[PDB]
């Protein structure tokens, strides 16, 4: 049950958000954001740069001052505010889902039923943590009373990508606000609209000015200004491995701010011969193609045991050929366009790369429409470990199917990667599942399922896929600064 | 009750430790380690460099392979091994305390009663954590069973300083080994001997080859090779803020290895007018002069309330004048030499700066002996916040005494620093203690005490004094990689 | 800012609540509930007995069956339902606060600002815990995967008193529902109305039928039927020490159901000579007189240091003399009537005993009105430890002031009691505060405050004041049944 | 590799242990303890009664007074003492194993390799918990600092059975001492020797006098005196359901002391048709026959799916017939005698009942030797749910094999019991394992294994099999009394 969408939602927010108010960039510069389904400009947005970031950081620092409304507010009340924000987002769910689709390209039905639902669940989950992340009382040696206070890390710079605009914003705001930090968020230049509207809801919810500040703009400018800022205490980043390095270097070169990163991957989806065929085929399709293939944890290396390889491939190809590509506002559409021209070209390049290196093109492989950035669902068979399409994140509707013989062999091949964000195993056998979940070097291992996220379960990468974890109780660790208080007492007793 | 020290303990280990074997450097080069009390060379030590680090990392990686003895060992058994190492260290306590003094300069009585005791307590505390750092079972939405596995982060690079050679080594090995990680440690060129001898005990305790590897050598060579290694998963560093930046940049520039840092500070020790005079004077003396002033958390900014300033200063000067400086092996010696000539000259430079900038030299101020690196206990009065000696870490027996009037004033002055490792408050008033402990921006706030460490309580810095925490349950966080396993189940029930 | 109350609120619910439906007692019998301010009957209420409890238990058991809506419901959704129930209670806040006052006697202003506020806070706090009480993954020896599931204890019998009708219902429902249990609640015969209306809100909120069942009626009938029921898995009781014994014996004699108890106390409020006089006097007054003295943790033993005894007593008498007793619906009323005639007479009897035993009657001591159960605020001075009023819980507006000399002395006298629910310490000294808080044998120790409750902090008794804790994370322990699952795996690795 | 046993170990301790000293009973009475293998008296043991328990409780209370050596001792030192005790038990391992076998009857090889190993592991595990069971710092509403202290519950009465004398003592002492409590232990009259010798080791290890007191004697006398004592704060009991009831009633009728119970069971072991036959048969044999069938969690209801029933039974009967019964000191003996004449007769009675009720006797069924309490390994086939041997705990070498058809059917049958201590599932299917482990109403569910205990994983029963959990972190909960300290502060900040 999905409410009919407004296929041309009006844009109400397109400026820089600081101290609960809207501002043009100091330079007065604006940049166009494009609708990927048509290739047309939606509207212009204030182009924030260093000077704007400076104003936002000063506002955040002021809201974080000892004795301020945000610092004195009961933890339980921060929880109330998050719950209020969630209620406001739900009130505007239909509008937000349509705006998300307009700026990003994902199907409206998905923006509505998936993205928005997950935003609401993330915020509501974290609202509950606001007054429950306890410090400790410690039985230290000697005549002392020792305890720890879980204080906020402080001014948190949050840089997010364009694949899940609203959800990425919620994943960042939820834990940061639940623990009493203040935020300077830099949204993606490709999808700034939905996050800016949410800023209006943050003000409406009652958050004190300066608690959340949003600066739309580009990376090397606004993003880098946050990473290198001398008064930003912590930075959280989700995006490319390349920029992840740039961020960590900027943090180390400036004030040693704390850093957490969520980068991409080349996640292996292992299908054992005893797996439920119909289920594994559908889930492998979902694992790769979901969100136009623009998922950090996309199952981009589909390993299939030799005995079921031929049948698995045949079914996967049929499924890929039936996938409906089109207007994301049409209910029948399964796949919208890629986010922008840059990604579009990059994917075309990877497809040509696959053909050049000898991977068997089974279907698709080309542009799916004249207007917009639509690419045909593409499947490569007989992919080998050394191929570039088997190693690098394509971030498009391009599936790699690899053949394997033994469970010991597949463990080694799946783990032979600098990435380690996620992995999956499809099998009916108890021992195979436990052997593989333990052996796989990945942040999340799904068993007989894929892309199953819960606000309660942590997510993050091993190796080069990132550091730190988001979601769950773990998502609060990077937003907390630990203080030990040790007091001399007359006579310590147990 | 301290056993007679061997004033010239024999050196048994002076090479690179890899796979439980001793190796010369690939280059065959060695460097001299000096006795700071005489300025004479104790012995030569293998000079490890990049190639030696590469050998160590490969050995560590092999020992960490799935199915290896270290990976399969019961968690409780890792605890047994840590307890066995502790027992071996206790057996060789008299010898290790003397060797520590010889290479570092600290008083033998202190090496024996403080350093060795703390090494033993740290290892025994962490031995207990080996089989108790649980993952979680999570009530995720939908028909799934979700849980987390707390796995070891992997190959851990550990770079440590010279101020507490043995203790720093135990603070690093304890949590790392308790959680099943493998180590490549780079000890300080000024004090490599005791850590190398402990490597012999690690082998004797029964730890599998490659679990702990030690590479003595210089920083820009061996240290940087670890920080920039493509196969090191995590790096923990303790030392200068300058090198802390270098380490974080190296991590970002290489493989995005996880990073934790423990840097210096300029910790404020606050004496309110209602403090117990005698206690505060002795504690402030200890707070600054302990370990030849070579403590990351030295109370180097002694703020004294105006009403008790004159008396506090008088008593402090008397205590500093009575402090016995001399041969560390003599039972009457309270202060040994500084670690090396570089530190020695750096401190004298700071003292000359203090004099030039207008601080009032109350006592000391010069060299304490013709041989070795001895410096007279120095006290500066009427110190102002803008003075060099009030801003920069001196790391020597140089005390700064500043005057203040109000509690709000002292809070602001204490917090006006880029450092935030520790702080202390001496007062008899409940409210003043609670106000200050909450307001101070420091990792550890001591109340009516100073330098009170316990393996049970975390330690680390705010701001530029570091990131991450060591000791306590918190010390296990940076040594754990979290994996989420989400399994589809027939029908989830509470 | 309190909304004008309806001094004669209409009663909508007065029957037995089972399976989201209203039922008359099987016997068809009813009992009157009286307005303590006038002594008149408000209305009749179904008199539940054993047969009614049996129907309730069967309904709860059915709702708890594996595969039922309540068992399969996402933990996060149980949280949504608790939040919805809180929203409904807030919508009807004015009405419920009035109904509470009518049936109980407490001032409407307090019912509204305190009771209803705490009910909302408690339900909202527990709503947040619903999907966060994790089980554990455990590093057991051998080739096994071991973990724990935190399952609901099951059918929970909850017997509550009349002093805080709504709050007590919330304290019970919150943790029980957050953890997925089902409830058979027996409300006090003196104050059944507000809880019965909340039952209507539980249905409106959407809780499945049978999840919460409420049986109004007497103790030896309905109460005992629950405690002795062969199919009730856990019983939680709040009330007299006498009935607490009966409950534990019934549990042991039946099916060994789990038991938690919150009984009375004779809590010591200790005023040191260095305390803030004005604050201590007002807080000591509140500590004893709050809610007509009908608080389990009432500071009924006011220990005052000899140097400030006279002045403290004088100020306390003046405050007690000016305390407004009258119609609870009038905004100026500070104290309403005692709950019923039985309590009224028992309190007067204690006052008579106090006079007989030699305590100095300083003010009050008799009936405050001709109609209703109003008693004058009474203060006894020079009370001795051996006096009946110094040992037994009076549960009325009767204050005992005792004199002491030393801190060591007061610890012994404060601890010489079979009760140990709470205690307080008023002092400006840090060491005295820590010395006493550690030494006092009580579940809650307040320092420079009293009756400070938070849904985040646990509450419960030491000794005969009870067992187990309510509120906070601890409040979930007694509502969870722990299951260990240990699975054989091919090869265990860290 | 088991050291040759002394088949006639000398007895050194046979009196009441109070204040680290040995005492005769006040009455001077003694009782004989018998060697079940021969029926002959080993020696006389002091017969403790109420008066001796009173002396013990006073000693424990004195040792628990604020300021005493035990109360002031650093928590880490409590860990050192537990580790020291384990070292002494390990030193005397061969002796203790032989004495255990002599008094209890179990094979020496098992006493040595299993019981003693588990005792050592349990004590060393808990030694590690001594300084790690943290309290909390809580973000309560308002201007307050609120935290909890995890204090010792106090004087703990521990009543243990005769099936695992040394292990049961360790399971009780480990958590109790790790948390700073004092103990009054009542060992089983059938097996008092090993526990008494351990008391000598407790003294040798350095535990303060009164911390551990042991009173050998009968149940209705010494045991009941502990359960009803007005100065015992908590009682932990392991034994029959019948006495568990008596204990809880005694607690409720006396001082409302806290209670935890570990009672019997009639644990179901479910073999699905897809199970590994060889492994399932061996494990089912072990599950039932381990320790002469004297295990609380014995797999006494072996459910076997119909398709594999015939083969499973034939293999089971073959294994039972080959089980070697004889002198427990002989290396080839798998089964020793039952603990005493009472159990011996009770088991023969259950066998008679099995024959009378129509269960198919497949092997054994009678006495296995003319001297000693030896019983033949007995197997009953075609057992039905309504049979006495299918419902009551036999506690002997008598196996019940039942046939089932579907997974839904077996869940209902397995759960249709007033017991719920443990259960097991043997299957290769991932879904069947998860479905069953979730559905079974038991404290511990083993998958493809049985009797897998670890000091790290909790153990306890559902329903009438008990309340509370032992082992793991959970084992510390019942030995902790929670105190909330809430302090008024000038201004609370996050
Ligand atoms: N859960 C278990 O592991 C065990 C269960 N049992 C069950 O109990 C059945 C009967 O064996 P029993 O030796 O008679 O067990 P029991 O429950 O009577 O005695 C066990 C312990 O409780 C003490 N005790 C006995 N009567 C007491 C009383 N009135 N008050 C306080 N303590 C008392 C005993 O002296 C011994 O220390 C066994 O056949 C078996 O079914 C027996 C041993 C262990
Ligand atoms: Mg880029
Ligand atoms: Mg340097
Ligand atoms: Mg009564
Ligand atoms: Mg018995
Ligand atoms: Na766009
Ligand atoms: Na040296
Ligand atoms: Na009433
Ligand atoms: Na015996």
């Amino acid at each position: 049950a999905v409410p009919a969408p407004n296929q041309q939602p009006e844009v109400f927010c397109n400026q820089i958000f600081i101290n609960n108010e809207w501002h043009d960039a100091v330079s007065r510069k604006t940049f166009p954001t494009v609708n990927p389904s048509t290739g047309e400009v939606i509207c212009q947005v204030a182009e924030g740069d260093k000077e704007d970031v400076d104003k936002a950081v000063k506002a955040a620092r002021a809201a974080f001052q000892l004795g301020s409304p945000w610092r004195r507010m009961d933890a339980s009340h921060r929880g109330r505010l998050l719950n209020r924000l969630a209620d406001l987002i739900e009130r505007d769910r239909t509008y937000l889902a349509a705006l998300e689709t307009l700026d990003n390209g994902k199907p409206y039905v998905i923006s509505y039923l998936v993205d928005l639902d997950m935003v609401l669940k993330c915020l509501r989950y974290y609202a509950g943590w606001a007054d429950k992340y306890h410090g400790k009382t410690i039985p230290i040696d000697g005549d002392f009373f020792s305890y720890t206070r879980h204080e906020p890390v402080g001014v948190c710079g949050q840089i997010i990508p364009w694949n899940f605009p609203l959800l990425m914003q919620a994943w960042k705001l939820g834990p940061a606000l639940a623990t009493g930090n203040v935020v300077v968020m830099k949204v993606a230049e490709q999808t700034p609209l939905t996050a800016l509207y949410v800023a209006n809801l943050i003000k409406e919810a009652g958050f004190p000015p300066g608690v959340v500040n949003i600066v739309p703009g580009f990376g090397p400018t606004a993003g880098a200004a946050i990473a290198s800022h001398e008064d930003v205490d912590k930075v959280a980043f989700t995006g490319s491995t390349e920029i992840g390095r740039v961020i960590q270097v900027a943090a180390g070169s400036s004030n040693l701010k704390r850093v957490t990163l969520e980068l991409g991957g080349k996640s292996p989806n292992i299908i054992m011969s005893d797996a439920d065929m119909d289920w594994a085929v559908e889930q492998a399709h979902f694992a790769l193609f979901f969100n136009q293939g623009q998922c950090c944890c996309a199952g981009s290396r589909t390993f299939v045991q030799e005995d079921i390889y031929d049948e698995f491939v045949e079914r996967s190809v049929a499924r890929a050929k039936s996938r409906v590509v089109g207007n994301p506002f049409d209910s029948k559409t399964e796949q919208g366009p890629q986010v922008d021209e840059t990604q579009f070209k990059k994917i075309l390049g990877y497809i040509n790369t696959g053909k050049q290196e000898g991977a068997k093109l089974l279907c698709g492989g080309g542009i799916a429409a004249d207007r917009g950035y639509f690419i045909q669902p593409t499947v490569f068979g007989d992919v080998q470990d050394g191929m570039t399409i088997a190693k690098e994140e394509i971030f498009g509707p391009v599936m790699q199917i690899l053949k394997f013989k033994t469970i010991e062999e597949v463990v080694g091949r799946a783990n032979n990667s600098t990435y380690g964000l996620a992995a999956a195993v499809f099998t009916k056998d108890l021992d195979k599942a436990n052997y593989l979940s333990q052996a796989l070097q990945a942040g999340t291992v799904w068993v007989n399922c894929y892309d199953v996220f819960g606000a309660q379960s942590p997510f993050g990468g091993y190796k080069m896929s990132g550091s730190g974890r988001e979601l769950g109780e773990y998502g609060l660790q990077a937003y907390t600064e630990v203080k030990t208080v040790t007091v001399k007492v007359p006579q310590k007793n147990s």
